[PDB]
This record gives structure tokens, C-alpha cells and sequence, in this order.
């Protein structure tokens, strides 16, 4: 006699699973009272999570609307069709001369796709280093000659660095190395980087050398949404990105595409026209992905809509007057960040003059609710001990935050690094005895209250702080 | 300007008033999903509680690496919840936690295998698969006769399939190992999406040991069958397994990937005291190599499923789906109809509709539109994609509702006019396609059909959320 | 102040190096006391000797004729050209529907350079197996996964079978492979099948899963340029040869390719010409090699003129005749030779029934002046110890051996391997053993006495016995 | 009914192939009329070409000295013994610590070979950048991806270059690029660089990346053998060679490679010892080549013989002092030369200060007898044409002639150079226009006699001029 629907199939999780309810009450008490500078999270809305969180997670759907494998598809079509449009809106492109794939599982599948769709194997990529704010999965591969990214396994891949001196991209050097090396695509785009892109040039370098030319805009398509940085699709072949970040939905990919009359070319066709869509439509699916994630397709569709108001555009601008508020702070109190200021989300904080490693400074964060990450400083390529941490204002700005509460934010993160400072002063600058100041000390603990009870007095988006379980 | 919109305007109010266009989608589909006879094998009806974990929170934290060796801090319930997820994965599936380790951060299926080859194959290495119109999938290998590289794993590596008896039906185990034998596959794959029999994992091994490949099986389909222990184990054969979670597991949308860990079994040349490798490899695909950061609100929701699979109850429920594939089967073929192997081990039936004079995908459309929901398969001997000659009949998700036998036979009953109707079009209208569309656009059987199955799918409960509370009734 | 030109420069070998003048003395006896049965050798001529030690060696010539990198090479492209003509001549090819490059080092660069024109890297590629008598260029890999040739690395391939029952080429088996493995390269030829080949059925093959077709020739170019061998011109998309073995020149290769309108077929546009010629220069320059090698393209002129006259013709059906006569000798004494039979220039001989692998009879016979080679045998496995030897009759045969000569032949093989028996017998398989019997075997002494007093009664083409340091 | 062996076996070539035999005649003229400049080539003696045309070429010896796959190789083992320890010896290796294959059939197949046993598809290669001095084998593809070596097909390569200013290699932009690239093997040599190399910082590059470094030096194969130019033996893991270039020897290739324990380096475990020997003998046969070519290696023998004298030591010297004084010659007329001198034996002339092109010059040169080739200077590749010839010193060399004849060749360029400005100020730099001045024109009548007379006062190695049949 089988257990009756409404038993295991209805009843809520608080009662079918107790023990992952309380993790998630724990994890949501978490995210209200830290500083969560993680310059790719962010709080994305509670309708997005209620698309997220649906039905729409039953349907294999494979194919695109239109043209499915097969049926049922009716409102899946209309959802993704919805999606798409959207999306394109969102990112003010003509759809007679700009489509998307919204199916991609997130970012990193979102890339391969892309790579997948425009190359054959071992085809050559170039990408912004990793240690001058590139992403893994534009290529990586260390000294010894390990491929770490499936971008440096599957196709050969080389870097291109900021400016050691400035720390902006050394469009020169660039251009360099694109000419001998070839690449048959040129990624623009980053993770760290604290500036804006110069797709015009990147476009110039691109027509010299013969390659494609694709944008990652995952970390700015909230700012690029809101016409808060600079366009990559005036001047890019394809753009790539998540959902999850500056643009605040879900966690997914997206992958849009040039169609239409191609422009003036050196010596080929009157007429001539882009052919990715297919390309990429058939890398996704059937390719590498199987039925795409209509909880995810639904709930971008919801973020989307949200990116296209008003009121997202003043959440750009304060976005990057936060970063900003908390740059000029630091470099105030005598602190170094690079490149003397930024133009995006986040900022990178040089930890070198205070002779303090990222580790350090993110263990103690991390023990005084405060989250950032360590990251490569000035484009050192070395080895496990980063100079840097990098610090993004999206996540506390969409709880409201605005340029004073970044500023005392900037007094937070002062507290922590002098009790580093302290703490290495005592015990030295080994981690294993770095670490004997990190437990049962006064000084932390009072930092930590102090931290909680500032991030514990402002609004949370997604869920109700008046309804959870731990409050305290 | 220069305010922000309040936090309760745009981030907590909810979906029904932020976005009304996607809301009433979702009702509609929510709708559709308990009025019609879903009969796609692959589909599954979640729970509620796998749902509330899966639009929660978890979705907006990062967490790159794994439990104990993260990138980023914060992760101290991340951590605690992936770790759950994962003693939970074993447990379901009664592996011994020393011999076994499993990765549950796979976006999906093809994510799965993606990133199993990517740890243990060097690019071009060969693989063989089941063959698609013998029952394979695409994610096992696939091109086309003129040579056009379908999936990725064609791609990226070197496939060659393998296919059933032309005349049982069954996997030929000699054929299989000739072919072995001469193209010398680094991995052999077993499992499939629309072969109606269990597989023999012990054959499949020797035949690994005798060409000295590595042998995974893909259980994605049979998932929740395995668990339940209604099906042959591979875990007692296989280097690595993986899987869906989404389908008989009945759970969200993901992908595990188990592997073996410690003392390798008595290999002849083999140095003693050796031990597994897997799992480091399989790790490193997994991040870094191929995907960003987890998606922990998929991760939550899959220990919530893991949880509910390892129950009595499930089990049930798995010996239900078996019973109720084999009771629409044996009703197909008292009616004359041609089934595949002449029955079924699993949650499937495999339809040959060739005997009929009739195509897959024109059942198919007909079916759709009645409110019948499966698919076209290819079967043995076919080569088109668009009009294959079967089609492919799956019980999970309508016993999830709690069907059992006799409903099924009604659903036969319902399959039964269906094709009766697709051969009055075809007999009225002509064998062509386009002649055929003819009798799907005001046809009163039709709509007699498609009310008659509406009525029957409305009488059953739904699991995942609440009919009384939807917003079409 | 320098050696003077004429005391480095102008002195003869004898006395410029009489250690390597002495030791090519050594071997020109080697060659003409020994039965020579390698059927991959043969005795070129002295004329084709004449053009390969020449001042052609000296003049660097990258390019083709009339498209060259460097000047002076007015004298060069009359040789090329002549080469290639007299090749089309040869093998009865119309200019107009054929080309041919003329080259390669040798028969492995010229395979190479054909897969490197027509695909990419890892594309799939199908060749006869080794064990039924399939070469390595054509794709060998073990059972461990060794990539053992070159081609077998950087492309994909996978071998086809003889039938187990009959010894011949199992065309079924090959289609239904075919059809699975979907090779973009499909080579036919071999170096060990003793019966030929039905090129039409490959074709045939070839066009079902759109597979290139392509012949390597080799061993049979000599009698494929006689007749006296079915045409794979008629039928194959390309041809590569070597120029030493039936064919009786130097070492060297050459890749024939068609040329100009294709036959109809679909998404071709009418009016389409083959584009084998511009890919296949280039994969042989500037991909792959570098400098021809002028005096092997000069001497291989001559050697085309030489096969293209009623005289190679007679050798032709010479060499098949003495290979029958060999073959059917051999199964008189109970011997099992595959296919029960011979078509061309070479009997292979499974040992196995014997209870002899082909090392160990290669070992005997060579310290008897027989010089053969051992060779895989259906089911075989193994490098060092294969099942048979294989036995070939265009050297022999071009110092004047008839079908009476070839039978005294294979008494000399009879005995070699009944001595091979009683070793075998008396010490063991094991090698350590069998070597024992190696040494002070008076009948071995006896045998090589008989063998070498047979070969020297005959001449030999290349040079004059006459004027030789060893007699 | 055979034809007589003795009537198409040992005919001479004269009366077989009257054709061919005139044409080498007609080429054998060609070799002494003229003045030969191209850097790449050379005359070799009599003695190797004697070896070269030799029996030798009939036999097929597949595998190496002592581990043949048959037999019939007694004297083929001692010939290929002899000429392996004589190339050990000419280049001063220790066979302890090197050993070398000599069956290359080429220098690009050696090179292609050495690849093969290092690498795996795809792993990266760095050389020095075509335009800057390189070598084809060594890497190149054009601006538009186009794959033109086979090297650049099968593998991943990234050039290096020269310094556009000075003309010397850049050895830091070397060492950024290699830092960026981490090539597993780092190539170093050349076919147009006038100096000599550091392979000292090549090492020390190669260590800092973890890359394998092999020497090409198949130009200044004589220099380094005779000790007139750096030992890339003291610091590369492998030497690649071709034997026909300044070693003066027959057309062919080596491979050198370390054998013995391996240097103290971090990272590397006590004891640790080479490993090259075996994955190089393997690259050449089976995986690549087939049979050796043992009329080469018998012709190479006695090359190596010949270039471990004090003779062939004093004839090393000479070559730079040609090319020096050649140098020197033009720098004191006004011309420029990359780098202002050299170190080896060839010279790069820079004509873009005359505002003339390399094709011009070539073209005006061959007209009247003078063998040079175009080559781009300063590592300049966005140049339509090239802007430099390259001369080399080795071949005239050979015939004997010393500093004061290099330097009336010098005075012969000048003519040439002047000839050839005087047609550019009456039909200007278009090429169509240009070539009006390459016909009837008395003045290029005057040089191309000029030179006539001046090289058929010399002698010439390899063959008789007494006895030629067009003198
Ligand atoms: C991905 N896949 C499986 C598959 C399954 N269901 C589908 N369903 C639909 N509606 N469309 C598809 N492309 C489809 N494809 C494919 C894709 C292409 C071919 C294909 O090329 N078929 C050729 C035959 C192969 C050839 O001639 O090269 C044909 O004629 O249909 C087959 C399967
Ligand atoms: C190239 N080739 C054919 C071949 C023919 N004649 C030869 N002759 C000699 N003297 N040596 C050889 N290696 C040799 N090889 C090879 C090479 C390697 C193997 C081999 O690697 N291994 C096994 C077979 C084991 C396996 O199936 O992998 C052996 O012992 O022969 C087989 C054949
Ligand atoms: C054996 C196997 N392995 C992997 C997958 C991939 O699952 P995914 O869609 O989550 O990527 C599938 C999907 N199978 C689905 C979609 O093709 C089906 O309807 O059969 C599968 O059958
Ligand atoms: C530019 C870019 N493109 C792609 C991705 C991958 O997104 P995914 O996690 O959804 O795969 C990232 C993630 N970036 C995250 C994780 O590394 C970060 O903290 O910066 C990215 O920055
Ligand atoms: C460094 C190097 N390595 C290899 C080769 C090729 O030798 P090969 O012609 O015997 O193949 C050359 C030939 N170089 C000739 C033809 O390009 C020349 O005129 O320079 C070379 O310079
Ligand atoms: C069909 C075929 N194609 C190519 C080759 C290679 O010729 P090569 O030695 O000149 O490289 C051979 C060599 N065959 C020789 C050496 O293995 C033999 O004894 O059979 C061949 O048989």
C-alpha cells in the first residue's frame, strides 16, 4: 500500500525534513547578520525565489520553443519565449539583430557553450589573466604547466595582464601578443578587475588579428542593464553571463548572439550575414546540456522584468557610489587599493604595505561575520598567498544600504585589519600560529557583536527576517 | 531620484504581485502538469518539501570547492548541508562510505558525465555507449552516418556504440565485446533511457577487465529503482556511477557522481596494496575544471530527496512503478500492439508503432494534443531524429499521483484511442505529414479524447502543491 | 693551407675510406651468394645506381617544377618532370584525369604526406590488419593501447580483417565496421596477402560511408605497372607506392591523385574538379618535408623507363610463376601456406602446425644465407614471436631464377625448417635452449655450403661479380 | 622468355637512359659555370657519392644495429655501427652520455621524428620566427592562422624573434614569451641568422620554464663539428641535424640525444637519468620511417670520416673567412649587412638603403649565374617582399676558393646590385615593368660571361670537369 500523496508529496519541509529546514533557518540568519561583501553574491528577490522554488522544475523541455523534442511545452514555451524577450529588452538589444539562449545551467556552462559553438577543439583563446582579474574559465593553467580551467584542456589558451605600473589593461601588450599568438577568440570581461572595458578598442585589436570577439559581462550586466558601464554590445560578437551577480536573479547563464547583415568586411560577400544563432542553440542543446532548468528559465524571467525598471537603474548608480564611498574610505585612512579608485562594483584592496596576507585578513573577516575573499594583487603571478582581497558593494546595497553606511562599513573592515595586525604582532606571521589569536579572543568577539548588530538593522530581501527561526 | 525602491517593495513582495505574466504561466502549467496522463518516462512529480528547499535561500551563496576546503569563508552551513546531502546519497544507495565517495554538485545529467570523462579520460580518448536506437543517449556518444558530431562527448572524445540482438531485443554481450576487443575503449558505459530491461552488470565488468577499460554506469533513469533495490545493483561491478536526481529518484534537477575509494580488487600485474585514484579526479572536474560555483539550493533540495528515497515508503512506490509499467504493457500487447522485448524489467515500455504503419512523432503530436504527454523513440533499425518508429511510455510520474494497475489500464485504454484515432487521420487524410495535420484541426473524437482525459487525470492527487489553492480549477 | 679539391674531393672511395669500401664489398657478396627471399627487396639496376650516386645530390630544389623557391633549377624540373610523366606512363594513368608527386623520402613519408592532405588530425582511418597481412603505416595499436605507428597517433584508426575460414579479405565484416566506425580514410593493400584486391567492392565500400578511398601499392607496383595485378587506378582516389620493391628502383615514393571533373554524385556542384593536386604538393612541401632528393627523383626516372617495356612485363609474370611454383613446392611437403595459394609476388607460411613460431626459423635461415622475415599470421599477437614467415620471389627472380630454380628453393626451406624441428626438439622453445643448436650444427654448416654454392651460379644486376673484392 | 640480366641490370646509364643521363650531364655544367651562394648548399666529394650509389640500396634492415627486426644485416649492422660512433666522434660526444640515430631519411623528417619521441599532439614548440632566421620545421603560421608547417599542423608553436633594430635574437622577449607560452620544447637554430648562439641563456630560459631544448644546427653542422663555432652539446638535451649543408656530406639527418645520468637540478631525483634513447629510436622506426636508407648512411660514414680531419678543420676556418671578407667587402662599398659582420659561414645583406628587394635581386643574379635567395632582414614580415638576400660561404668554398676570390665575388654582387638599379631608374620598382629589363640587355650579357670564366677556373669535388660532356 503505497504512502499517500498528500503525506510525503504535500506536507511542508519544516515537518518532512527537519534537519535541512533548521540548516536553511540557520544559513538565512547567516546572510542578515554579516557584512557579505563577496563581489559576486548578492539578496535576489522572493519572487524570483517563488519562480525558483515551483512546478516548473518537473518538465523536460528539451529543445528551444518552437521547435521541441516533444510536447506538453504549451506554457514551458511561453515562459521561455518570455524569458528571451526580456532579456533582450533588459539589454537594449533590436531582436533583428541580437538573440539569446537563455538554457544554460550558469556561468561557467554558459562559457563553455559559447566556446563549444564558435571553435574546434584546441582553437586558441586569449583572456585576462587570472592575476590581473580574469576568470578561470577564460583559461588557466600555472607555471608548471597544469591545465586547471576545461577552457585550457579542450583549447589552448594564453593570458593577457594589466599594466603592472597602473593596474589598468595593457592594451598595447594585448595587441602584442593577439598578433603573434593568434587567438581564433578574444574574451573581454573579468572577475577583479576595478575598471571599465574599452570594447572599441578590444573590437580594433579583434579586426587586426582576425578573431572573434566575446564579452563576459557576468560581473557589470546588472551596471551594463542599467547603462551604468559601458556597452560590450555595440562592439562584441557574443556576449556571456550570469544572473546571479550585479543583476541580482537567479543562478544561471545566458548567451547572446550577433544575427543579421554582417558589417564592412576586408574582401568578403556583399551580404553576408551572422551565422552563431544556430551554432550556439546546437552547443547548448543537444550538445552539452540535457533538458534545461524551467525553475531557473521562470524565475530569470521574474529578475529580468525587475532589471527593467527605474528603480534597478538607481540601484546601479548606488551600487557603484558605495564602491566608491568605501574606496575613497580606505585610502582616508592611508589603506592602498588598486589602481586608486574604481569604476564598477567592487574594489581591490592591496594588503602588501600593511604587511598582512588576503589570508589572514579573510580567516579573521570570515570569525567577525564580515565575508570577502583574498585575491592577486597588481597582476603578481606567483603562487598561494595572495596580496589582496576584493571587496563588492551589490549584496549590502540591495538591503539599502547607501554611501554612509559603506563608509562605516570601511570602519568595520578598519577594526579587522588592525586586530590582524595585532594578532600577527603577538603571535607571528605563520598561519598556524596566527590562528592560536583567533579563538576565545575578547576583541574578535566584540567586533563580531558589533558587526551583527549593525548588519542585523536593515531590511532583507527574498525572505521575512520577522518570520525566521533564529532571530537571536 | 538617487532613492532606492524599498527592500519590502521589490524583495519581499510576492511573485503574484511583482510579476503576474510569469505567475499565471506557472498556474497554467501547474494546471496542465495534473490534468493531463504524463506519460514521459524520464518526468517525475517532486514534493512539496524538495520544492521549499529548492526556492529558498541557499540560492545566493557562493561556495566554490568542497566541504573542508572551500575558496571562500561563510560556508559553515553550506558545508553542513552538502555534507548531509552526500552521507545521504550513500546511504540511499547502501554504499559503504570507505569504499565510496560521491560529488553532488553536478548542475544536471550531462553535467555529470561531462565531468566524469573530463577526470578520467585525456581528450579523444574512446568511449563506447548503448547506441540511441537500441536505447542509449546522447550524453554516451552520438554522430551521425555522415559523420556529424552530435553530442560533446563526440566532440571531445572518440565514441563508437554498441547496440541490442537485432532479433531479442536484449544487449548483444558479444558483439559488445568484439568491438571492444578491436577499437579498445578507454571507458565503457553502461545504462540507457529507453532499453525496457535490466543489465548485467557482472558481464559488463568482465568484459571491461577483458579489454581493459574503465566501466561507469549511467543510472539516471533507474535511480530510484536502484535505491529501492528493484533493480541490479552497479555499484557492485562499476569504477564510477552516476546519475540524475530528477527522475525515478523523484528529487530536484541534479546530477551525483559516485566513485570508488581504497583498495583496488586482485588485478593480475597489479601492485599490491593499490588503491583507488577516482576521487581527486572527479573532484578537479568538477571544480575547477568544468562549473563555477554549486548551486546549494539544488544541493538542500537533493538531500531532502535522498532522504525521502531511503524509506520504506519509496519502496513501495518503486515496486508500484514497476508494476504499473508491466500492467500497461501486458494491456498494449492483449490488444495486438508490438511491444519491445515483449515486456519490461523497469519503469518503461518501448512501443514499436512500425507494425501499425505508423511514425513516432505523429502518435506523438496526437497525443500531445489530447493531453497524453510522452515521446517518440527511435527503435531498433531507425535512422530518422524527426520520425522514428516508436514511441517511449514511462510510469513514475503518474504513479507519484497514486495510480496503480487498474489506472493504468485505463491509461492503456486511452493510449489504445489515441492510436485508433491517429490511423482514422492517416486512413481519412493520407501518410503524409502535411496531409495528416488535416485531421488534428476540429476532429470531435479529438475533442472527446482530450475531455475523457482530463476527466480520468483530475481524480488523482498531486504532489508538489496544493490543487485546492491553484489559481485554474 | 686547405686540402686541395682534388685530394678530398675527386679521390675515389677505396681510397678515401677503405673501411666502408671494404664493408660494401662484404655486402655485395651478401647479396649475391645468399637466397634473397625478402619480399620487400629486390636488385635494382646498375643504370638506376648510376643516376642515385650522382651530382643531383647536391642541388637544393624545394618547390615543384615551375614553382620553385630557389633559382638554378632549370635541369632539376626536366628530371622531375620526366620522372612524373614516365610514373603516369607507367601505371597507364591520363594525364589530364591523373598526377603524381614524385617526392616522397620513401614509402612511409609518402603515406604520411597523403593522410596530412586529406586530414585533419585525429580523423578516422581504416587498414588491413597486420596480422592478415596489413603494413604499420596503415594504423597499428596493441591490445594495451600503444599507439605503435605514427598514423595511429595523430589520427584515429582501426583495422579490417581477413575471414578466419577462407584467408581472404572479409568485405562484410569490413562494411558493417565501416558503417559502425565511420573512417574518412579507407586504405587498401597490405604487405603480407598473398591473393589480390577487388578495388570496385572497396569502392563500392567507400561511397555506402563516404570514406576517401585510398591504394597503397607497394608491394605490387611492379606488377600493377606490368598488368599483371588488378588496376587500383581504376577505382581509388589516390595511390601511393614505393619505387624498390616489384618495381625495381630506388628507395623512394610517390602519391598519385586524381584530377579534373569529378563523377556525379550529390551537393556537388556540377562542373566540380577533383582538389587532391594543390593539398597533396603541399602536405609533401612546405608541410612535411623539405629538399627533394634529386638523385633518388633521377634514378627513379630511370627505373620508370626500365618497368614500362615488354621486358619487366616477362619479369612480371616471371615473379608470379616462381611464387606459384614456391607456394605449391612447399604444400607438396605438407607445409600450410594461407589462402592454400599465392596471386602475386609472395607465399606467407604459417608455422603454427609445425609448433614453430617465424623467429625462430628467421634466425636459422639467415645463419644459412636465407634471408626471409618472420610475420604475423591470423590471431597473432606478439612482436618478437609471430607465426609464419613470409616469402617473396622478385629478387631472386630478377637474377634469372625460372619455376625450377624456385622449387630447389623450397628444398633448401624444408630443411632449414626440419633443422629448425630437430633443434627445437633437442633443447627446447625456450630461446636460451634453442640457441644451444645455433652453434656447431654441422648440418647447419652443410646447409649454408649447399645454399651459397645455388646462389652464386647466377648473375646479378647492379654491379659486375667480375670486378668485386670478395669472390 | 626473360630478358638477359646483364642487358637492363648492368647496362651503364648511358645507353639505358640517354635522356636522363644528358640531362645530370647538363646539370653537372651547370654546378661549375656558376657562382653558388645559396647557404644551404654545398658539393661533396666523390668518395660519398660513390658510397651514395651503391648497392647499399637494396636492402631492407627495419629496426637498429643488434635489433633488426631480420636478417641478411651483418654488414649493414657494422656500416650503421661505424657511422654512429663516427658521428660521436666528429662532434666530440662521449658515448657514455650520447648516442644518436643516423636513419633519418632527411632534416626535416629528423626533426619531425625528435618531435614525435618528446612530445604529444599538441604540446607547445617555440622557434626562432621564420622571418628572423628560422626554419619552417621549427614552426609557421601566417597572419591568417593559416597552418603551414606540419610541425605548426600536429603541434602548438609560438616564434621567437630577432631584435628589429639590431638583428640579433632577443633573448629577453624570448624569455617573456616562454614565461607566458610554458612550451614543453624550446628549439634553438636557424637557416638566415649570421651569428652564433647562447645556448647557455637557451638553458637557462629552457630550466626556468621546464622546457626540453633542442638544437637545430643543420647550417653550421661543419663549424661546430671542425670547433669554429659554440658546442650546443654542452647545453641542449637533443641536436637534430642535416648532414648535406656545411658538414658536406650526402643528403640525410641525425638525431643526437643524451644518454647517462642526468645534471643536479631542483626538483629532480638522485640518480635520475636520461631517457631520451629509447622514445627517439622508437619515433624514427616503427612510428614514423620504414626502412633506413642505407646508401645514405654507408655515404654518411664516410663524410664523418672526412669532416674529423685537420683538412676539414682548416676548411671550417676558411668558410668564415669567406663570409667574413665577403662582409666586409660590402660594408667597405656602402652596402649594409644584418649585424654588421658574422660568425658562421653565411652573410645577410640588407637592400632596402638601395631601395631594391631581395626577389629582384635574385632574379637579376640567376640571369647571370649567381645562386643566392631573398630572405627577409630584421625579422620583418609585414613587408610585401623581402628586403635582404641571404649568401652563404660553404660551396664555393669547397672549390678551393679563399678571401681574395670572395672578395672579387664580392665586386660581381656589385655589379649585379648596380646592374640592377639601372633597370629600376628606367622602368621603376613594378615587377611587370622590371622584367622589360631582363632581355636584350648587353650589360647582364657582360656579368653572366664574367662569372662564367670566373668559376670554371676553379676545380669541383665529386666528379671529373675533365671528363664532363659539356665543357
Ligand atoms: C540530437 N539528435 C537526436 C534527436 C532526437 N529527437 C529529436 N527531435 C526533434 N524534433 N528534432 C531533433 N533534431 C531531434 N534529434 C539528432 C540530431 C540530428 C540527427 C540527424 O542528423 N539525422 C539525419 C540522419 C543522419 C545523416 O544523414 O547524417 C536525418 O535524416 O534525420 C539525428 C539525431
Ligand atoms: C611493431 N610491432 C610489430 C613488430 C614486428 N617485428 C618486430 N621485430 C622485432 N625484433 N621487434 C619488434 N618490436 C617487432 N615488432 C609491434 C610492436 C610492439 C608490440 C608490443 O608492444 N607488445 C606485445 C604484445 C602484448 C600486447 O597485446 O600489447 C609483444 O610482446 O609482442 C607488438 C608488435
Ligand atoms: C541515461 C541518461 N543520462 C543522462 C541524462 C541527462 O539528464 P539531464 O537532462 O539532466 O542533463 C539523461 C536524460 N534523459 C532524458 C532527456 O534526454 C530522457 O527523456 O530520457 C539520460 O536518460
Ligand atoms: C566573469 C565570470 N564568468 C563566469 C563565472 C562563473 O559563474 P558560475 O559560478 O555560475 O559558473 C564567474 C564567477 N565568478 C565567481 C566565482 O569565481 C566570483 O566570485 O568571482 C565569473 O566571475
Ligand atoms: C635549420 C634547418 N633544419 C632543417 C632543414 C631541412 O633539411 P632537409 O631539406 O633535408 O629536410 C633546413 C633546410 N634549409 C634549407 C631549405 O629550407 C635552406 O636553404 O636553409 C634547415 O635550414
Ligand atoms: C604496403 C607498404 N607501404 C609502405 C611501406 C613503407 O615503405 P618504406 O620502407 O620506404 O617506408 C611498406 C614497407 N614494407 C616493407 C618494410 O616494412 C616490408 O618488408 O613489407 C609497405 O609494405
Amino acid at each position: 500500500a503505497m504512502e499517500p500523496v498528500s503525506s510525503w508529496g504535500n506536507t511542508s519541509l519544516v515537518s518532512v525534513d527537519p534537519e535541512i529546514h533548521d540548516l536553511i533557518e540557520k544559513e538565512k540568519r547567516r546572510q542578515c547578520r554579516g557584512i557579505e561583501l563577496i563581489a559576486s553574491e548578492n539578496f535576489t528577490s522572493f519572487a524570483v525565489i517563488e519562480a525558483l522554488g515551483s512546478a516548473l522544475t518537473n518538465k523536460y523541455s528539451e529543445g528551444i520553443p518552437g521547435n521541441r523534442y516533444y510536447g506538453g511545452n504549451e506554457f514551458i514555451d511561453e515562459i521561455e519565449n518570455l524569458c528571451r524577450s526580456r532579456a533582450l529588452e533588459a539589454f537594449h538589444c533590436d531582436p533583428a539583430a541580437w538573440g539569446v539562449n537563455v538554457q544554460p545551467y550558469s556561468g561557467s556552462p554558459a562559457n563553455f557553450a559559447a566556446y563549444t559553438a564558435l571553435l574546434q577543439p584546441h582553437d586558441r583563446i586569449m583572456g585576462l589573466d587570472l592575476p590581473s582579474g580574469g576568470h578561470l574559465t577564460h583559461g588557466y593553467y600555472t607555471s608548471g604547466g597544469k591545465k586547471i580551467s576545461a577552457t585550457s584542456i579542450y583549447f589552448e589558451s594564453l593570458p593577457y595582464k594589466v599594466n603592472f605600473t597602473t593596474g589598468y589593461i595593457d592594451y598595447d601588450k594585448l595587441e602584442e601578443k593577439a598578433l603573434d599568438f593568434r587567438p581564433k577568440l578574444l574574451i573581454c570581461g573579468g572577475s577583479a578587475y576595478p575598471r571599465d572595458w574599452d570594447y572599441a578598442r578590444f573590437r580594433a585589436i579583434a579586426d587586426k588579428v582576425g578573431a572573434l570577439l566575446l564579452c563576459d559581462m557576468a560581473h557589470i550586466s546588472g551596471l551594463v542593464a542599467a547603462q551604468e558601464a559601458a556597452n560590450p554590445f555595440e562592439y562584441c560578437d557574443v556576449v556571456t553571463t550570469t544572473t546571479h551577480k550585479s543583476l541580482r536573479g537567479p543562478r544561471a547563464g545566458m548567451i547572446f548572439y550577433r544575427k543579421g547583415p554582417k558589417p564592412p568586411k576586408k574582401g568578403q560577400p556583399e551580404g553576408a550575414v551572422y551565422d552563431f544563432e544556430d551554432k550556439i542553440n546546437f552547443a547548448v542543446f543537444p550538445a552539452l546540456q540535457g533538458g534545461p532548468h524551467n525553475h531557473q528559465i521562470g524565475a530569470l524571467a521574474v529578475a529580468l522584468k525587475q532589471a527593467n525598471t527605474p528603480g534597478f537603474k538607481v540601484y546601479a548608480k548606488q551600487v557603484k557610489a558605495n564602491a566608491v564611498a568605501l574606496g575613497n574610505y580606505l585610502m582616508s585612512k592611508g589603506y592602498q587599493i588598486v589602481t586608486n579608485g574604481t569604476e564598477n562594483h567592487l574594489v581591490l584592496w592591496d594588503l602588501r604595505p600593511l604587511g598582512l596576507t588576503g589570508n589572514k585578513v579573510e580567516k579573521l573577516c570570515d570569525l567577525c561575520s564580515i565575508t570577502l575573499n583574498k585575491n592577486a594583487v597588481f597582476g603578481d603571478s606567483s603562487a598561494l598567498a595572495p596580496g589582496g582581497v576584493r571587496i563588492g558593494a551589490p549584496a549590502m546595497t540591495s538591503r539599502g544600504l547607501v554611501e554612509k553606511d559603506f563608509e562605516q562599513i570601511g570602519e568595520f573592515l578598519s577594526r579587522a585589519v588592525t586586530l590582524t595586525l595585532d594578532i600577527q604582532k603577538t603571535y607571528g606571521k605563520l598561519l598556524k600560529d596566527f590562528n592560536k589569536g583567533l579563538v576565545n579572543n575578547k576583541d574578535l568577539d566584540q567586533l563580531k557583536a558589533d558587526v551583527e548588530k549593525f548588519s542585523a538593522s536593515y531590511e532583507m530581501p527574498g525572505f521575512l527576517m520577522s518570520e525566521m527561526k533564529y532571530k537571536d
